[PDB]
């Protein structure tokens, strides 16, 4: 139903003016200079202070946000490479002549792979819980300020909710234009197409603020998308990152020595729905093929361990994206059907087996270690604070109470991002406490983990007299 | 009177074995695959904790190793892309039609772009120097063990033999293939087609150690290439490197706060050759312009200094970019031919005066500030003093001398990674000083600098006793 | 013979499960290298251990166990039949072999190479090496205790050297100090008069000195001389 020449639709939202020798797009296409804007952003580069799953202090190669970011970026360029250069005439039907497949689709799946994480909160998953938790307990549903289900945005605070805002709005100049992406990436960016104040059973989460409502609603008509709907390629998209969480964070699990290739080896044969899958049998024949010739060589434990876990990502990965471009092209037309219903690429693989059988080996040997849940605990405890310090300040700020006036607000109010705060000041509909509930959580979700302990620190030091 | 079929081979140094349910490579090009191995490499995740100029512990969203790198892949596959799909004519003649330039291209220029800073010893371009500074004092000329020129390799230590070594031997296995990249992507990774044995006046630097001198023969028997000779692509990766650092290093250094756009913007317009220079006048121009309407809204000095300078980048990156092709381009005859003498693509471009200012600049302002000068300093001696603590361990492992029999020296000849130590127990024709030499440097150059710090200060504690 | 087997039993087994308790490796480690060991492919005691360990370990993970309690109970169950084994195997060789171990020209090295579960226990020995011995932590601590007791050592003989050759540089006060902080039995027993050599009875008394102490009394003694030995140096 819908087309592919609205779904790749290379326009922006901010309106044309400019000279010719102000014209900075050379022979670059418009996703590419979306993808080069994606990545030259300040944000970007603040993601390789945030963890993932484990600690980026010790240098035992673990990946942060940054290097998870660029993997999920390769692998959905590598599907879209092999989209516009080989199942195009399976996929891509009645594309007008102007669009440039070969350089836009793998350009557009790897600018929205790149920019999928790069709004959320610091502390990894955990830090937006302890958000959530910190508004259920500040912004009680019971009080009538904080009554309306648009507050809710704030109470199952969500993260990509907040990437849209910040590739959208939230950026030094309040043009609400912010990095000015083509309307197909900021389509693709929306993962979950609905809001809180709407209720749907196909989407749990929520994927945009009421700020940003009226941007999405623009999107929708330069996309041919509504609500409800989600862009072809975010499934793609969210395919890749489930491929990559699942295979990565279980190496970095076997990195760390929470356990070993052999431990793995034996959960996935002695899964219940591994034992009979295809996937993860060819998988688990390679890897033990490999792994007789290299106890051939002398290696030690740590070395065989090392590059049989390499061995056994290049299989995974390499069967999984098969498998997900397979299902993509066989399942086109419903994915380009306006009333389509599918909650993942993966669950219609035939890699589904081997993914969740990935995650729940990570859930139960990585993400349930004591010194994880240790960590979390600590960033939990740190954006809390800070939260509250930050509270003290901005409270009041737009309701028309001054409890803020203290000295310590004051410096609190002027720590946070200048553009944070020259958006909160201005003269929108939005609610006053929505309008501060953003303030903060456009100030906690823009730091990074030793920026936030670092300033938690600074104002708990500051603090002192006012306690 | 090169071919472009020998200089883009996509054959690989290992010798064929294997299944079909082993292939990996499903529907990637040969290139694409070396870009994924150098990316999912983990000394590519290592980049992120070495330094490029400046701490990376502040969170001034400085850039690092990995950050630099993905920069320079970017800006390669960019002009990759805008020579395989608009000057293929141009560029590219009596190319087989079995060689997709859409796709190799801007992978391998990617490839390269992302692999050329891999290989480099720890604190930034100071590690070198105190690398060989060490190496000098170390490895006397006048000794009659140390007198060949080979030891040269040590005592004008470069990371670019370091990279070469480390993509194509210096791996967990021993099998002398390492990543076992194309020959197309190894012919571009030789920055300098030369070594310290051999005199040349075009390249200053060697480009590859002694023990790989077969291998980088092997390359060339395989792409056409010879001694003193340079593959086209090395030029646009070296082109891009310079790009990189002239803008970016000084981003950072207005970012630092050791310098402000108005400072950089009077440095270009009373520079010299910047004077007249067309490229350094629309830069300045623009830069002006978007300056004028940028003071028009309310902004902080530093928003307004940071994208000020985030316009200027955008505006010189595009025009340095756009002159380097168009230099290539004009000059393809004379890079294909088999006695070229071209120094460096920039300086054949029109975007060379704006390259040297921003590298004075850069220069003046940041390499030279008092704090680059002093953590510079800490780095040297940090390096000097594993340095010295591994070679009393090393030193006489190969020769026959037994004067690392200490306990002390069993424990540091324990901590060397395992592979190197397998490599340099490995029984070839190489001197026995070389080798105890290149396994120092195997061992300094794979450290990143935290992983240095801490690993000197428990030698350091651990020496107490032997001091 | 019977008290060496012993002690080669718990060596191998014990440490093994130290090994897998301290995280330096899995129980399915251990199983793996078991059996791709050279030996202990067709031995069958280690066949039978193996059988064993993966029958108990089937019904072990029918349970909801965490994987730390799954790991400690499965090598539970491996020390378990690994001990009998080796214990029947040393008593049966024993038992075969007892007329030469009572005759007076026995040349038998050890009571655990006759029996059959030599092999299980050779291979046992080579993991314990390989995992635990040669671990990162395991070098580092051997490393501070040698530095610890050559510096002691040295500490000591600044006051012990010379007491009974009859040369006289350890009268001073720091020599006197460290010979009075060694037990009392000990100089009693080295000022004794014997036909030993003097440097043999000094070497003696360091060595008896340097012996009885524990961990932590080493290093607290060590770090107390050293902090007194300031002047002197
Ligand atoms: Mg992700
Ligand atoms: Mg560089
Ligand atoms: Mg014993």
């Amino acid at each position: 139903s819908m087309h592919w020449n609205d779904l790749l639709n290379s326009n922006r939202r901010k309106p044309k003016n400019k000279e010719s020798s102000q014209d900075t797009s050379k022979g670059r296409q418009q996703i590419e200079r979306d993808y080069d804007r994606i990545l030259f952003a300040a944000p970007t580069r603040r993601l390789a202070d945030k963890t993932q799953v484990f600690p980026l202090d010790k240098n035992d190669s673990v990946r942060t946000r940054l290097t998870h970011s660029h993997e999920v970026a390769n692998l959905s360029r590598g599907i879209g490479m092999r989209l516009a250069f080989e199942l195009e005439d399976d996929v891509f039907k009645d594309v007008s002549e102007d669009i440039c497949l070969k350089r836009d689709v793998p350009a557009l799946l790897a600018a929205i792979g790149l920019v999928h994480d790069m709004g959320n909160p610091p502390f990894g998953h955990q830090g937006e819980k302890a958000m959530s938790e910190w508004f259920t307990k500040n912004l009680p549903e019971h009080s009538d300020n904080y009554k309306d289900k648009i507050y809710g945005d704030f109470r199952h605070f969500d993260g990509n909710s907040q990437t849209l805002r910040l590739v959208t709005k939230l950026q030094i100049l309040n043009d609400t234009y912010g990095l000015n992406l083509t309307y197909a990436t900021l389509a693709s960016m929306i993962k979950y197409p609905r809001s809180s104040e709407s209720d749907s059973s196909l989407w749990k989460k929520h994927g945009f603020f009421l700020s940003e409502k009226d941007v999405v609603q623009d999107i929708w008509n330069n996309t041919g998308l509504s609500e409800g709907v989600r862009h072809p390629f975010t499934y793609i998209m969210e395919a890749c990152d489930d491929i990559a969480y699942s295979v990565l964070d279980a190496e970095d699990i076997i990195k760390k020595g929470f356990a070993s290739f052999h431990d793995l080896i034996d959960f996935i044969q002695s899964n219940q729905f591994c034992k009979e899958d295809d996937v993860a049998k060819r998988v688990i024949e390679n890897c033990k093929k490999i792994h007789a010739d290299y106890a051939q060589q002398k290696l030690s434990p740590a070395e065989l361990n090392d590059m049989s876990m390499q061995m056994f990502r290049v299989y995974a990965i390499a069967e999984l994206v098969d498998a997900v471009v397979i299902a993509f092209k066989d399942n086109i037309n419903e994915f380009l059907n306006d009333t389509c219903e599918i909650k993942d690429l993966i669950s219609c693989s035939s890699g589904k087996n081997l993914c969740q059988a990935l995650k729940k080996f990570d859930s139960s040997r990585g993400y349930q270690h004591r010194s994880v849940l240790k960590l979390e605990l600590e960033g939990s405890n740190y954006i809390k604070g800070l939260m509250d310090m930050l509270w003290l300040g901005i409270k009041g700020r737009a309701t028309g109470d001054t409890q803020y006036d203290t000295p310590f607000g004051r410096y609190v109010y002027g720590r946070i991002s200048e553009n944070y705060r020259r958006i909160f000041e201005q003269e929108n509909n939005l609610p006053a406490c929505y309008k501060e509930a953003q303030l903060l959580a456009d100030a906690i979700s823009g730091m990074t983990d030793s920026y936030l302990i670092a300033l938690h620190d600074e104002l708990r030091a500051l603090h002192q007299y006012e306690c």
